[PDB]
């Protein structure tokens, strides 16, 4: 795994709920072939073993709860290596958790080269999170309150991407609108580290 990571660079498609990063993420599989993995379904495809813990991240999964922190890193090393083989580097959608230290990613895996953030929110992500939720009648209908809920999505991510950028390293897409407003973008991180 590690020993063909070192040798391969890692790439994280992803941003915010209701961007459309996704959208994008695997566009870029069929654009450069970057192995589209999120960190979600490494144990959500793991459960059926895994089921032995498989008791709580599976109902988180759906409860739109916080993903395994201790699981997500060896199982990103575990959703490289199947690839690394054939991989130039691979996408990491879905994020882990949470930074706000840095060193724990790579201490895992061992070497990070990109990462990308679908930057929508205030303007898209609550216009979006409503045909995906009021035609559903769900509370993403908040139109309204999306914004807060964007606000409070600061707080966690945003002092995280700006971390990164201060390396230099986060890119961040413009998904503050259609698909090729995030999608112009979500390659632009991923040229910046070709």
């Amino acid at each position: 795994m590690e020993e063909k990571l070192k040798k391969t660079k890692i790439i994280f498609v992803v941003g915010g709920p209701g961007s459309g990063k996704g959208t994008q993420c695997e566009k870029i599989v069929q654009k450069y072939g970057y192995t589209h993995l999120s960190t979600g379904d490494l144990l959500r495809s793991e459960v059926s073993s895994g089921s032995a813990r498989g008791k709580k991240l599976s109902e988180i999964m759906e409860k739109g709860q916080l993903v395994p922190l201790e699981t997500v890193l060896d199982m990103l090393r575990d959703a490289m290596v199947a690839k690394v083989n054939t991989s130039k580097g691979f996408l990491i959608d879905g994020y882990p958790w949470e930074v706000q230290q840095g060193e724990e990613f790579e201490r895992r895996i061992g070497q990070p080269t990109l990462l990308l953030y679908v930057d929508a929110g205030p303007e898209t992500m609550t216009q979006r999170l409503l045909k995906r939720g009021e035609t559903s009648g769900r509370v993403d209908d908040n139109e309204e309150t999306i914004k807060k809920r964007l606000e409070t999505y600061y707080k966690a991510t945003e002092p995280v991407i700006a971390f990164y950028e201060k390396r230099g390293i986060v890119r961040k897409v413009n998904a503050e609108g259609s698909v090729d407003s995030v999608f112009s973008q979500v390659c632009t991180h991923l040229d910046a580290l070709k």
